[PDB]
């Protein structure tokens, strides 16, 4: 059973699953800029109780955050706005790749000692026992890593999540960074023992050489094309490049091991973001209604299955978080 912010919940209460948004999100060192730009609660859960009705509507039933534990997470507001509309949420439990992470602690605690099993006490505890002692536990492990390589750091948190893995059998999604990884990710975790029926591959719609796709497929790891929506903004690529490459891979067979999200933020953390107007196009798209109603139909159009929609949106989320 897949373990939500709730409660646990049975593999066939899933449902349609979008695998990897942020209900909320703050980039490392927002909590710094606090007295300019607070938390609206009564905002933001508004806000995202209406994000999250908007997903009921569409027959979504679960979200799958994937905020690392440096970045805003709150497993108590996932409850709420859980709560409060029926949604169901996975919260994760994780840090960020070195080049955007608040990655000074663990260096710290590193250079002191072992770190890796630190790391993996952490994840163990949010994972079997709760976050931060509300009995909350998370339903994911995230891991992420740079685009030149996985760095030391990161592998810290590669090592003890399959560790977590191997013990508790809980799904793992990852972020790669720049289209890069990929491959180096499956393998990695693979060769740890790690279960690749429960790892999904993040981040991969960032690369539109097909080849680099098939080859992260080898390791038997699940991929998913999940910033659908977020077009040209600084490096990746658009949606039309997108479902270029992902339906090729349906053609090839490969519906058993793709999944689809959007990577949205419901509500920001720090001071709201001003897009500047070269940038509207880039984010006109980026929210979590975009899959539902306009990449569904569109690959539909294109010649893929009703069935293999349902094994890419139900099928494969049941069995990688249930
Ligand atoms: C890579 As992220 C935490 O902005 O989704
Ligand atoms: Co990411
Ligand atoms: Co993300
Ligand atoms: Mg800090
Ligand atoms: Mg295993
Ligand atoms: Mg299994
Ligand atoms: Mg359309
Ligand atoms: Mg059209
Ligand atoms: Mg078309
Ligand atoms: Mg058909």
């Amino acid at each position: 059973t897949a373990q939500t912010v709730t409660g646990a919940v049975a593999a066939a209460q899933l449902g349609a699953t979008l695998p990897h948004e942020h209900v909320i999100f703050g980039y490392p060192g927002y909590a710094g800029d606090v007295t300019l730009g607070p938390f609206d609660h009564a905002a933001a859960l508004a806000s995202c109780t209406e994000t999250a009705r908007a997903l009921l509507a569409r027959g979504i039933q679960t979200v799958v955050d994937a905020t690392p534990n440096d970045c805003g997470r709150n497993p108590a507001f996932l409850r709420e706005v859980s709560e409060a509309t029926g949604l169901q949420i996975l919260c994760a439990t994780g840090f960020y790749y070195e080049g955007e992470g608040a990655t000074t602690y663990f260096k710290f605690r590193a250079s002191l000692g072992d770190a890796e099993s630190e790391i993996y006490e952490m994840m163990r505890t949010e994972v079997t026992e709760g976050i931060a002692g509300t009995g909350i536990r998370a339903g994911v492990i995230k891991l992420a890593s740079s685009r030149d390589a996985i760095t030391p750091y990161e592998q810290l948190f590669f090592r003890a999540a399959a560790r977590v893995q191997r013990e508790t059998g809980v799904p793992i999604i990852t972020h790669t960074q720049e289209g890069q990884q990929g491959p180096q990710q499956a393998e990695l975790l693979t060769s740890l023992g790690a279960d690749p029926a429960r790892i999904m591959i993040g981040h991969m719609d960032g690369n539109t050489d097909p080849a680099y796709h098939r080859e992260t497929l080898r390791h038997g790891v699940s991929i998913a094309f999940d910033r659908i929506g977020l077009q040209g903004m600084v490096g990746t690529p658009t949606d039309a490049e997108r479902l270029s490459v992902l339906t090729t891979l349906l053609g090839e067979g490969y519906a058993d091991r793709l999944l689809l999200s959007h990577d949205s933020i419901w509500h920001w953390l720090g001071r709201p973001p001003a897009i500047p107007e070269a940038a509207l196009p880039a984010v006109k798209d980026w929210h979590p209604l975009h899959i539902s109603d306009d990449i569904l139909p569109d690959l539909r159009r294109r010649g893929i299955t009703e069935e293999q929609v349902g094994q890419m949106t139900v099928g494969n989320p049941a069995r990688l978080f249930g």
